[PDB]
């Protein structure tokens, strides 16, 4: 989408995957969906690095609205759990210098049964945009036909633009229509700053790789659609939650950065360990992600439970990630042509490769004619930068 | 087994799961299968409180045998792999303190394709009890019918016996009569101190659930029988490796004395988490595990992505895990009457509940007409302790 926005893949946090429809504010107060809530996880992006480390966008997802329209047939809040309105937290957002997310379906409902948006699209991309909402995530349920998918999506694209208003337009468009039939992502490209492709992540080994075979599958199709304004969209990061081993983790940091993957966390700012932190906040690996070439990687390799994947970055520089998909035994060997990489290109006549996950090491200079032996965890990734050298 | 041993169930490290049956030693020489590998991981069960918690068994699975027999019959550890000889290492595990492990297969060949004991079994009993071998884990591939699996499985116990060693016996017979027909567990505990049922353990909570899901499903047959000198095998905790959340460790750590199973780490005891030590080596739980009735827990309820599993106890106290099978959202609320657990008799008049896992936290007095509640973590399990106050 050419609206300036997304120039790298957006990053916050979406309330979503850990935090889903819970409306019960009297007996899980903690964890409903809820104004407070939202200001919580607002000050610690601030006071715990999250928003220095690039973590932007605080989101609302689904199961923010009352029941039906106001008497002017405008959106609202729920009256209890939001009684200070929309406008009142985007200011509290924007106080802190984040920007403020928000969730809205192009059908007659939204995936939980909330007002849809069909019929109202100029009135909320405008209602959006007095409130001062700077994401717009926009989901596709409960949808006449295909014919009202794409007219729906597209009219709310200009509605958008036509507030005068900056705001991400997050869409879910390939999702549904996946498939009556296959996406022609160029015309998703030009109305959207990034995709959701695949089914929703949830708190899994299993999920994960789900999506991984997914894009792996997919990618002839995907990986050249990416750029600067729009990316695919392989769903939430999950960690710091409970469903995944640190391994599983690096895997899905180490991943994302590779596919080039917007980075919304859905988790809980107020109780995560420590090392969940530390990758989330990883400086290096968050520039892999956010790499301004912004050309999406791919997967180079498959077999014996092994992947390899690779990302080119600017100045001729590649990330390497090599998974071990073998979920028994210990650590596996693996070793390759270090002319195999970056398409003969990194490393040409030489690169220093640096490993970065699991842990942050120099590895040495390495010739054209090398080769990079490693040692990969069980479900782990090893997540490598070449940097191309005079050698 | 009426043969003195496993009166509570066995608790040592078996390689397996973690090292399997890597034979290449020029390189990788520290995590090959060689005496070394044993030599290293005998000496941290002692040095890093292993063996004071309780941890004894320090076992060889397969992949250790030399590829044939010496001209007089009998089985040979691997000449490059294990130069000295099985009964050396085990002289060594005993000057430790500990006590040794060993593998064969009832059948024709071990599941990895090494010489197996059937036409042997006498001959084999008595070379183990020759080199001091203190446990024998029997695994039931290459073998031809259900009649010869039953009667190798029957002899090898008998040869065991006439050794007059004491030699825990770990029996794979019931695995193997699945899908031909349904094992007779009376006959099973009979002949062996334990026995594997289901299908071997991966380091994924995929297996974890599937082993979990088995034995609750067939727990009507198999929790009964098991007690002192005979229990129910789950196969190897995983706790330590690289494929479980810690909420996932818990859950493993948590059922497994709640099925009063072996306690089998197959892990790298050189490389282990401060955590993940402090929980294989959670005393209280480990007490649970190791309760002199020997009574296995099983499954109470299952509803609404919530289990909960209870295990009776010595001195009128239960054992109470609630799983959250939920794989989305956050910490999820479960509650349960106390009239409901313990049988009805926890509790009554009153008990004292509490929680040892994810972290241990005395919670209090709960009367008859009480309710437990608990936040549980997605994969994650609650496991409380509760004393009836009498
Ligand atoms: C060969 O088989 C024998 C029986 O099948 C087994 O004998 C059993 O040995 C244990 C030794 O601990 C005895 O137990 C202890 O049992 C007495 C009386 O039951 C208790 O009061 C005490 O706890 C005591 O420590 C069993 O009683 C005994 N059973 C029988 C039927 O004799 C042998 O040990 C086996 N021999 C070998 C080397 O495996
Ligand atoms: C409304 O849409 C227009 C049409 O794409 C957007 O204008 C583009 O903005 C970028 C901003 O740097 C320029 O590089 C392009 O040249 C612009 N396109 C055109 C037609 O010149 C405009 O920014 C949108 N406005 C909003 C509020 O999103
Ligand atoms: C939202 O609601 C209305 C009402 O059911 C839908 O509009 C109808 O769609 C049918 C099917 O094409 C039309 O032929 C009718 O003229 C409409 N009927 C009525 C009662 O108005 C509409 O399709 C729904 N929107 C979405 C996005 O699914
Ligand atoms: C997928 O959709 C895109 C854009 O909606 C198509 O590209 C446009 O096609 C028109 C008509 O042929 C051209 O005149 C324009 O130049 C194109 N616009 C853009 C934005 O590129 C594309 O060809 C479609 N692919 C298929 C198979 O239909
Ligand atoms: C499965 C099967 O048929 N078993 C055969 C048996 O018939 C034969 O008599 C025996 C003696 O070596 O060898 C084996
Ligand atoms: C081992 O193989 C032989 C010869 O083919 C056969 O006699 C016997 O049944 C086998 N043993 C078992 C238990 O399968
Ligand atoms: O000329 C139009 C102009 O719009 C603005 C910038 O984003 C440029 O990229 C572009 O060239
Ligand atoms: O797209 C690159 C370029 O676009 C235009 C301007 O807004 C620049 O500041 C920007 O860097
Ligand atoms: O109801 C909200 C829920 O609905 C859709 O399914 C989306 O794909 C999810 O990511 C989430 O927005
Ligand atoms: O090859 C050895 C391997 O054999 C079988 O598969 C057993 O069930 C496993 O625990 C292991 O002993």
């Amino acid at each position: 989408l050419d609206n300036g926005l997304a120039r790298t893949p957006t990053m916050g946090w979406l309330h979503w995957e850990r935090f889903m429809c819970n409306l019960d504010c009297q007996e899980e107060p903690d964890s409903c969906i809820s104004e407070k809530l939202f200001m919580e996880m607002a000050e610690l992006m601030v006071s715990e690095g999250w928003k220095d480390a690039g973590y932007e966008y605080l989101c609302i997802d689904d199961c923010w609205m009352a029941p039906q329209r106001d008497s002017e047939g405008r959106l609202q809040a729920d009256p209890q759990r939001f009684p200070h309105g929309i406008r009142q937290l985007a200011n509290y957002v924007h106080s802190k210098g984040l920007k403020l997310g928000i969730y809205a379906d192009v059908g007659n409902k939204t995936c939980a049964g909330f007002p849809g948006s069909f019929g109202y699209y100029d009135i909320d991309a405008q209602t959006f945009a007095d409130w001062g909402v700077d994401l717009l995530k926009f989901d596709g349920c409960y949808c006449d036909s295909l014919e009202n998918l794409a007219d729906g999506y597209k009219h709310m694209s200009l509605a958008l633009n036509r507030t005068g208003r900056s705001i991400v337009y997050s869409c879910e468009w390939p999702l549904y229509m996946w498939p009556f039939q296959k996406p022609n992502y160029t015309e998703i490209r030009q109305y959207c700053n990034h995709w959701r492709n695949f089914a929703d992540i949830d708190d899994s080994w299993k999920s994960i790789k789900s999506i991984l075979d997914w894009t792996s599958f997919n990618q002839e199709r995907i990986v050249d659609v990416a750029g600067p304004g729009g990316w695919n969209d392989p769903d939430m990061l999950v960690i710091g939650n409970f469903g995944l081993s640190w391994n599983q983790q690096v895997t899905q940091m180490a991943l994302w950065a590779i596919m080039a993957a917007p980075l919304f966390m859905s988790n809980d700012l107020r109780h995560i360990s420590p090392q969940a932190k530390a990758l989330l906040q990883d400086k290096d690996v968050i520039a892999i992600n956010q790499d301004p070439l912004g050309k999406q990687g791919y997967q180079l390799r498959q077999g014996d439970n092994f992947e390899v994947w690779e990302r080119p970055l600017s100045g001729l520089a590649w990330a390497v990630a090599m998974i071990n998909r073998q979920e028994i035994g210990g650590p596996r060997s693996y070793t390759i042509a270090v002319a195999s990489l970056g398409k003969g290109v990194a490393c040409n006549p030489a690169c220093f490769i640096t490993q970065l996950l699991p842990v942050k090491r120099k590895l040495g200079f390495y010739e054209w004619t090398s080769r990079l032996r490693s040692h990969i965890n069980p479900t782990g990734t090893v997540l490598l930068q070449l940097e191309n050298t005079m050698q």
